[PDB]
């Protein structure tokens, strides 16, 4: 028995859809949710999606409140749809995903994944919920999260980081590492041997290992040297050069972090979604130098080195495909008298 | 258990709010209220109040579907508030009344009459309803409508026409003449002696009277002749004069409907709005002629030339206050060498 | 001392803005502008422009209530602006020029005409405002439109018609001829020898000549006969053909009329605004037949009847320039063994 | 002589309505407020009310510039509409109350709170402004808030605290503390001994007292040590259990702020408004412990021991009632052995 | 070939409209523009700006990258228009001018400078573009920029700063300084000799100068003392007294930087524009000291030293006027005794 008032009254009283029964007064302005609490009008929910107000409002509400994958994962892996729940877009403030499957009159498509119309779409499934990898098993195509071991299916461990209600983190209360299966076409398929962005934040960067713990401590001529990466371009590529009028290389995260603490600069997030590489458009405050478009990923630092040292150096121009987040990341490898000159995520 | 989509699901199924349980799909998209029928969205209702959509929907869908006075006689008579009913302003496409009394949680200032918040308001009671010719005798402020006699009670008898759907008819199958009672600060009060509008339309204009019959079918000099209104510039006020650049006279009904027979014109109706005298920027196609302010009244022909022949004609200008649908009617009476030059319902 | 409320107040109580003095309590939400009218909001305007809602509530109060040129005339004779007035465009229910000249403070590009911002514009006079035709002589481009003689100036007579509050009319109780008169770079221009649409409706035809008066009385085998017209496609061009997919001819407004009395026809005007050459999307509900571009001018018969017999009929293919409303018209000419195939004002 | 444009003059040169003389153009885009300054638009003002844009803007225009109780002390005391003023909600982006005395057109109920409108609603009175105290002794209901004594009338003691445009403050340059008095029907109504909320944030979190000085500096184990905090679950309610998927306690600021310092956490703040008691979602970044609804009060330290340190911890289950910011704070008290297991701002 | 496919091709692709070929499906609702990347929506761009979204959407893909003047340089200019460029104003999310010349085909006036109707408009031409110092020479009005000397014109050097992408900065990569060049009427005029803003922000506010770097280091009395400011106001003006409800002086961007610094205070920009004078409205958080209209200037300490030494102290009220960003600023000389009592940017 689903209604908007009694949607809103879940979200007021139990800070999301939880199921209670009950109604608040709502009044819908635009594309805002108000209640009336005392008299006054108290907003509840700004519409930032493509869906009608109250449409949004319901989806927002019924959201995944437990540790979930980042939508980056889920897009990598080719997820259309959810099984009976909502995964919420933070990046995007929208559903992660345009139909349900048993949450919205508006929005479902089926009421069950066992319904024919999702039998072409990959149904993401999560074992922690009752009968869901059951479901999987049963499904033409999905994506299956779990806790532990499913007999028979040949696991991919996932990242140790997970997104709860927009906080992405490595749980200590929580399990967020995750066990991945994939199907298509009725088929099991095996997910490759990949990397794992560490998904960290520009403002609260944090180094996870001694060579992250020394690139930012240390200086730009010691770290190349203690590291032995003398003509990999590290200068360039992770350290940035910032001394002409296009602001050269700087295609790592904790790169940008190390300058950020010497001085600030814009990362203009032109698209703004979850992404494995992300494009800015930077401008660096102190110099002036500035990159339409700077491709930046996160790996952690001694993936990054791990990724370049496995190259052959002896090609002028290259394109090097590297498995990141379950997809194929192709990047381009500009090499001169077997050094490396520039080295980035592939943009075109 | 009220809700949107109940709300909605009573206005798909019954035509209007029913009581009746159940839910359809809705989504609101600005001021409009859609639902999903077979994969599509149809329009269910645009919102032209300035209350929120959803909150203006139920209003509409709660609306009084049997025949109840105008909004004019029941502003005319001071009515704030309506006793559990929505008036329905089918003119403005809004509720006739800010709040309500037990129709709507976000409009509601009370569930019942009885609330000392409705004792100061002007409430109205619907006889045809149980209870509520008793709940008038506990009401302070309120008018009541009632088909019969109601014993002690002295009736005033209203309008022969009332609105049933924004339908304005005097009813065959319907009763649509009410006896009107008033009271103010707990005293019943006298209602003064009135004239009605007859509320007709330009284009569906017929003629309610012998004297209503012969204006329309015979010729000014004739029917002037015929009812010995010499003197008294019928020729002006009624028929209206369209030789100068300024439209002369035309304030009666009835005169505009025999010109729109012939000649069409433009009635810019600037307030919208159901009014007992109502103002209009009028054009007249054929010859050119135009008034930014022609009030307009529509008066039985018989009931006016009762109004102009009780009326001393020895003063220049004089206010002449005639009480109809309840109110003071404040005319402009111009006189010259004791006839009539003008008589107009007074602007502003 | 410009306000909304003083706007809103000379709306109400003027039915235009008139300079009165005084404010009304005024509310806005979206593009609807509304007022408070004992308790509850009525709707005073709403904003069809893409100018700002108030802006142009302001220009719509401020509107020109006299009977002025219709848009098609001071677009054809190139008006910029106007000099101290707003002349409404009804068929687009805006402004018919973007900026004013002492009339709102928001679209104002000057108080009075004689500042040098105006120089250059072609701004349009009237001379019944006194000064106006002063304002004219020392203007370097404008328009003027007198209603009686101008020492020195040679005077080009308008059109019968004028346009009063949106209604086009042949005035009786005003003037609604004008005599034109233009200036570019400082010198009075010969206006060309001109036709006039004469800017009747589909629904209210009216005949203007014994022409037309046979055209709508006879068939089409007499009035062809009557005014010698065998040879000139009359049939195709202004009677239409009805019998393929698509509509053949139908270019002339008296023989849509005709059409008009008997069948019923669906006219899918695709570029509202006023202009000498309409162009619609037609779809006769009879037949079915159909045109996509269709090409409608109201010329007086006769004027098209003078036009046409005034042409070569020796090219297969040729453009025939007209001048109608001031403006050059093309329109093509296609003939075959000395006689007219199609003659229809040309498309793009 | 109130108007759009003389509001907007005001705000444009005085910062707020300060009643001066002028007008600057305005254009109204949706929501949004803009001016014309130098050829270009200026955004004045955005609105997040549920009222009309113009309305909002002149509300906003004329709030009060002083400082004033906090909308939650007026909420908790009744107060339904501000005497001749604009109680502006910051936390909400929009007027404390829904209609006004002498401040807008659109939103007033009366020009003076002796109109018999304002009889039964509770109006608040500031007794800085002339007449007002007086304007209180003869209103029926009413709170009102004075700088010194008034003969005859019992004070309560307020706040130390109030907001000043926005930021609530202890007043060094401004009286902040104010004498409080409540009517009922007519009758002075004794407002109780209360514990005051310190109305302090997450981010800029300063202690006010030895013990709170003590609690952010000592370690958990010395500060329960040397407050004699044994068996009062200050581990569980103030510091919070982050060990489990669902946050244990952390209701008091104080705590939140402890662990702000060592690690982030989102709060989202789902009903965005100035209360006693908040109610956020909160999820701990550093674990990803979390709770949908964790209800949080700023208690000083020393009130809130004072609090627990006064209760019977001989029940296992007990509603504990603490009067705060003049509401009645109803408390879940849960007890084992003779030792506190949970206290909490008791929902539903 | 134009179209906003295209135009967001090049936002998604390049970070902005780098004339490249292709399209992207878009969705345009209400005033956000949204791009379809695997399925789901992502927003592009939020129309802040009182021009249609598609329209504001395409000025600002087609925003001018490379360090331009800031906005109030341009203002203090006189300028009008750019040529063939959009230079963005980020302080107000909007193009810094209404129209363009070879920009966008719905704000375009022109397609090249050289059309009459930018004659009377002062042009922006930046000299860094192929033929656009001919352009200023043919040009009757407009602002030149260069990197160097152009021959026969008389240079005028700027200031050190420039805007990149709404960074503030002094170029390092980049030239940011450029010689400025003016025409009025076909004539060059000479800038005057100017005093520049510094244009730095509250929160990252940096000394340029040793006097500055002793401002924000030593207290009051001994910078007073070091510099010979005794007699100056600088306790006042510089300073700020934050002794009485309204908060005197602090006019200076240095003051309140130091304030800023030991205790935080609300700065409400009531009119957010770039401006040499920036209008505030100030609430000293730990005093509550207030004042609506708080006028601060950024200058340098030491160029602000010398303005107010270098005047009269004999008068007790005088006008002082001083060229800032090209622009005459009215300041308010108060004194008393031959000392200073007040100095500030003046208002009204
Ligand atoms: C004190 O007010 C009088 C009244 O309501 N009398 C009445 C009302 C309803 C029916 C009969 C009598
Ligand atoms: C230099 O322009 C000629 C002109 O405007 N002549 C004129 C204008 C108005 C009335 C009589 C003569």
């Amino acid at each position: 028995a689903m209604s908007l008032e009694n949607v809103a009254f879940n979200v007021v009283n139990k800070g999301h859809f939880d199921g209670q029964q009950g109604e608040v007064p709502v009044s819908i302005i635009n594309n805002t949710v108000y209640t009336k609490v005392d008299g006054v009008d108290v907003e509840l929910f700004e519409n930032k999606t493509t869906l009608p107000v109250n449409v949004a409002f319901e989806l927002w509400a019924k959201r995944n409140i437990k540790p979930v994958p980042e939508v980056k994962i889920l897009n990598n892996l080719g997820v259309d749809i959810a099984a009976n729940t909502v995964i919420w877009d933070y990046k995007r403030d929208a559903p992660a995903h345009i139909s349900t499957i048993g949450v919205c009159s508006m929005t479902d498509i089926a009421k069950k994944p066992t319904e024919t119309i999702c039998a072409p779409l990959t149904v993401f499934f999560d074992g922690r919920v009752d009968g869901q990898v059951d479901l999987f098993r049963n499904a033409r195509n999905g994506v299956l999260i779990t806790e532990g071991s499913v007999k028979g299916l040949q696991p991919s461990v996932g990242p140790k980081q997970a997104s709860l209600n927009g906080v992405t983190l490595i749980g200590e209360a929580v399990k967020t590492q995750f066990n991945y299966y994939k199907k298509v076409d009725g088929v099991v398929q095996q997910l490759p041997e990949t990397y794992f962005t560490q998904s960290r934040n520009l403002q609260e960067f944090k180094p996870r290992s001694q060579m992250e713990i020394d690139f930012l401590e240390l200086a730009m001529d010691e770290f190349i040297e203690r590291y032995k990466l003398e003509g990999y371009a590290f200068e360039h590529i992770v350290y940035g050069d910032f001394s002409h009028s296009q602001l050269g290389g700087l295609h790592l995260l904790i790169g940008l972090a190390k300058r950020f603490k010497e001085s600030p600069f814009e990362l203009e997030d032109f698209i703004p979604m979850d992404s494995t590489v992300k494009n800015y458009f930077i401008t660096d405050a102190q110099t002036g130098s500035s990159k339409c478009v700077c491709s930046v990923i996160d790996l952690l630092l001694d993936d990054f080195v791990e990724i370049i040292k496995s190259q052959d150096l002896s090609v002028v121009s290259k394109v090097v495909k590297v498995t990141i987040d379950y997809t194929e990341i192709s990047f381009m490898l500009w090499c001169k008298d077997g050094h490396v000159e520039t080295f980035y995520p592939k943009l075109q």
